[PDB]
């Protein structure tokens, strides 16, 4: 495809948030430009490309089990860009808590994320 | 103030939408630094400044009867900016419509609105 539309970049944030549910790492990180960027959480350093972003996916969910579900609607742009509320659900030492979080991604023109900045602190995590 | 900490922009950012449901346009201007940016949506160019950005309120709120409530809480940053999902309530042409909207924000190091980012487009429109 092209520069997601609006409603394609409401589609692909779903369906994101749909392989982060399931936890399929692979097809996770197939969703990523080559060598895209995360910032997780917002303020710490990018990291960069499919392999660490991989790294990343399989450190946060290959361990126990973690849910995702959207909370409210993606909010998209025209210029391929969007923003989406969720809340993942894990456990901690064996306890279930949730964070609650704002990605907020650019695709580039090949429909792939080319960003993505994770929104949280410490205070939207509960237990 | 300086830099907002992350529990800081957790109170700003829940008191711009205060403001914004009760419909202050002074009060909401203050909140900006004097040369703050606005996209309104993200995707459109900034508009800058104090005066600018109350011409865009006074254009928002002036009119019609406006609510506006978080729909989750804020998530916010250590690095003095946050993102909150929130819906806003209006009229069109005298029937309810509703906008689902989130807002990114950097403060500076006054704790006023350096920049503010309102991500949605016209399906995050309901009537
Ligand atoms: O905090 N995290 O790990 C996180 C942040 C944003 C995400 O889109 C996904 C995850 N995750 O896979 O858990
Ligand atoms: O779309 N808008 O007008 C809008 C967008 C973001 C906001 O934080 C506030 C408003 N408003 O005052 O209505
Ligand atoms: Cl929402
Ligand atoms: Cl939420
Ligand atoms: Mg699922
Ligand atoms: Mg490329
Ligand atoms: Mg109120
Ligand atoms: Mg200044």
């Amino acid at each position: 495809m092209n520069l997601p539309t609006a409603q394609e970049v409401q589609g692909l944030m779903a369906r994101y948030i749909e392989l982060v549910d399931v936890g399929d790492i692979e097809a996770i990180v197939q969703m990523f430009a080559d060598d895209a960027t995360v910032e997780n959480p917002f303020g710490q350093p990018p990291i960069h490309g499919r392999e660490q972003i991989a790294a990343f996916f399989r450190q946060g969910l290959g361990g126990g089990k973690v849910r995702a579900c959207l909370t409210g609607p993606v909010r998209a742009s025209h210029n391929g860009c969007g923003a989406m509320p969720f809340r993942v659900e894990m456990v901690w030492n064996g306890q279930p808590c949730a964070l609650d979080v704002i990605d907020v991604m650019r695709f580039d023109e090949h429909g792939r994320i080319q960003t993505m900045q994770a929104y949280w602190s410490e205070v939207n995590l509960s237990v």
